């Protein structure tokens, strides 16, 4: 089998991407944030505290003839930005772009943090990291990809995110029309449960390429590119007036600037992030200070190749027995 679904930016900045997902019988369609950095499929629901729902579409298990309570199971998650959610668990039929999994754990939120309530465009998350990170207790549950894998034509999914435009998530096949050149594959460590890999270096603008190993994760659920402070300083030093602001929480730059590109290495290959992809706009409405799309990872504990980087490539998440990542230009 295969599946193919369109993913759409939630706003004019590409802050996140939403993909429609069918849950239950008859189908209830929710717009989920596909997150290769976590491993829980959770949704706003009829069980969510009413004061914490503000515009989201909810899953109602009592209206699904295929929903079954997973008795005794609970879940609770906190993300890298401090957002969180928790609740109980049902199994139900879940379909993405024509690909159907029966018996998928659908984690129903009883509580969500204010950051989720305040974003009416995201109805929940669909995790695509390794199932060892799933938070369901006392019986850990499998991701949608892990459940689907054996049925897929090939044990892979691909992320093709657009810049200010829709893109695609495919399951079970490589669309050879969706990229240019060849795909370069690189090794993955699953030791922390992430799609963790080692970039071979970077360049700023037209500058020379610096060969240096940068360990990090391919994370579709993170907006920005988070890298070591040395690398990030070298980038922003090429933008007149750019500075790190403690009050704002990162590097800012004059909105009048033209930003240089940023290149990262994948083996001997190179992915070029255009400068425009690094512009996240005024820090507040009407400000002439703009927020940068490359930020320091120093406070996180891991480097994160988030959407800023991934949207510059066609990315293969190869879930074969020895997992690998592939990157191509597009
Ligand atoms: O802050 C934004 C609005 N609600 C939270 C959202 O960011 C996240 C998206 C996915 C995972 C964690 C956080
Ligand atoms: O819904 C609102 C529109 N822009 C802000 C908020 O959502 C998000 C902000 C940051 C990351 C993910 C989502």
């Amino acid at each position: 089998s295969t599946g193919s679904a369109t993913t759409t930016p939630i706003d004019s900045l590409d802050d996140a991407y939403i993909t429609p997902v069918q849950i239950g019988t008859p189908a209830q369609t929710l717009n989920l944030d596909f997150d290769t950095g976590s491993s829980d499929l959770w949704v706003f629901s009829s069980e969510t505290t009413a004061s914490e729902v503000d515009g989201q579409t909810i899953y109602t298990p009592s209206k699904s003839t295929t929903a079954k309570l997973l008795s005794g199971a609970t879940w609770s998650i906190s993300y890298g930005d401090g957002s969180s959610s928790s609740g109980d668990v049902y199994t139900d039929t879940v379909s993405v772009g024509g690909l159907t999994v029966t018996g998928q754990a659908v984690e129903s939120a009883k509580k969500v943090s204010s950051s989720f309530t305040e974003d009416s465009t995201i109805d929940g998350l669909l995790g695509l990291a390794f199932s060892t990170l799933n938070t369901v207790s006392p019986t850990q549950q499998k991701t949608f990809f892990d459940n689907a894998k054996a049925s897929l034509d090939s044990p892979v999914f691909t992320a093709d995110l657009g810049y200010h435009a829709p893109g695609t998530y495919n399951f079970g096949f490589i669309d050879t029309t969706a990229y240019t050149g060849s795909i370069t594959y690189t090794a993955v460590s699953t030791k922390q449960g992430f799609w963790e890999w080692t970039s071979t270096g970077y360049a700023v603008g037209s500058g020379t390429f610096k060969s240096t190993s940068i360990d990090g994760i391919a994370d579709t659920g993170t907006t920005l590119l988070y890298l070591p402070a040395t690398v990030v300083s070298a980038y922003w030093a090429q933008v007149s007036g750019a500075k790190s602001s403690s009050s704002v929480g990162g590097y800012v730059f004059p909105c009048s600037a033209t930003l240089p590109s940023f290149t990262f290495g994948v083996g001997s290959a190179r992915i070029v992030i255009p400068g425009d992809y690094i512009d996240f706009g005024p820090i507040s409405t009407g400000s002439s200070s703009c927020f940068g799309g490359i930020q320091s990872s120093a406070g996180i504990g891991i480097n994160i190749f988030g959407d800023v980087a991934l949207k510059a490539a066609f990315v293969v998440f190869n879930g074969a027995t020895t997992p690998t990542l592939g990157f191509a230009s597009k």
